[PDB]
Order: C-alpha cells, then sequence, then structure tokens
C-alpha cells in the first residue's frame, strides 16, 4: 500500500576507550529510524575501510558489523559508517584509540 | 591453549532513545578463546524473545535488538558470555525518554 520514505538516522556507535594491543574490537552501524532498504559504507581516515586478514565489514539487511582483530596503533583512527535508504542519507564517526 | 578467560568488550545502549526507535547492542569478546556461548538477561531474567525482542547469536558475538523500543523496555540488560575457560557478565542500562 502506501509507503512511507522515512530519511534514515544512525544510531551512536563509539569505540571502547582503553583498547590495548592485541585486543579484538566490534562496532555495529544501524538504523534507529528509516525506511528499508539500507546500505552501509565504512570510512576510516578518509577512505574505504578494505577488509583484510584482521579487518572484517559483515553487513546484513539492517544493520553492519566492524571487526577488528589483533588491534595495532595503524588500526586507529575516525572511521565513519554512512548509511543511507531511497529517502536520505547519515552518517556518524567514532575515534578508536589504541594504547600499547 | 584455547583456555583465555573471556572477557566482554562493554556495551551501552544510546542516550537518545524515544518510543518507536530501533535499538540494537551487540555484545562480543575483547578477548578469550573460542568457542563461546552467549545469554541476554534483562533484570536479572533471561530475555524472552518476541515479536519485537530479538538475540540473535553467532560465533562471536551477540546481538540484541528492540524494534519499537517503549518504556516497558527500559532496564538492566546484562550479557553473559561463556566458554571453556571461565564467564564474564556485562550489564548497561536501557532509558527511555517519555
Ligand atoms: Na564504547
Ligand atoms: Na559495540
Ligand atoms: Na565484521
Ligand atoms: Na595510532
Ligand atoms: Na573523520
Ligand atoms: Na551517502
Ligand atoms: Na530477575
Ligand atoms: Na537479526
Amino acid at each position: 500500500g502506501a509507503s512511507g520514505s522515512e530519511i534514515p538516522k544512525i544510531q551512536p556507535f563509539f569505540f571502547p576507550k582503553n583498547l590495548t594491543t592485541g585486543k579484538t574490537v566490534k562496532v555495529i552501524c544501524n538504523p534507529s529510524e528509516g525506511s528499508l532498504p539500507f546500505t552501509f559504507e565504512w570510512l576510516k581516515d578518509g577512505t574505504q575501510v578494505v577488509p583484510s586478514a584482521h579487518v572484517a565489514v559483515k553487513t546484513h539487511e539492517d544493520y553492519s558489523l566492524l571487526n577488528i582483530d589483533s588491534v595495532g596503533w595503524e588500526d586507529a583512527g575516525n572511521y565513519s559508517c554512512v548509511l543511507n535508504n531511497s529517502a536520505g542519507s547519515d552518517t556518524h564517526t567514532a575515534t578508536l584509540s589504541v594504547f600499547a
């Protein structure tokens, strides 16, 4: 029937604060509001995240999971999720710090 | 090897929850040996899934999803993370503006 077209709104996500070398960290990007369907994009410090042996992105219909194993200093930085549907887009950026 | 005790990555609920929002939180280890099992509690009692409350557990994380959150969903949610070597629990408060 009538299809509501609602701009998406990202649920704010943040990284843990005393993360030390070698640990695993996960964050989720998901809408709190918005019409289906959703697309997700992850950025790190100005470029799209590239999956690797220790970095993985797993995207579902209504959320996307960023996983980093064996964190090191190179994994520190600002990670952004860009969320879109057919009505609009939203973005959230979270800073990851990695300590010795 | 394979006997590293689990430790949950601290999780928290958003601070902007209004009635009707979808909310998701994940429980996952920052350390610990695979395989894991997960349990969710609400105010000390295991979560009962329903039409608008879903628990989806994967190999290395568990997802709590609440559609159309309301005042009745407010409470203290615990994730219990288990493996062969031990157990950890983390609890976070879900608050809803009304
Ligand atoms: Na956090
Ligand atoms: Na998280
Ligand atoms: Na992932
Ligand atoms: Na760094
Ligand atoms: Na940035
Ligand atoms: Na976009
Ligand atoms: Na109880
Ligand atoms: Na799910």
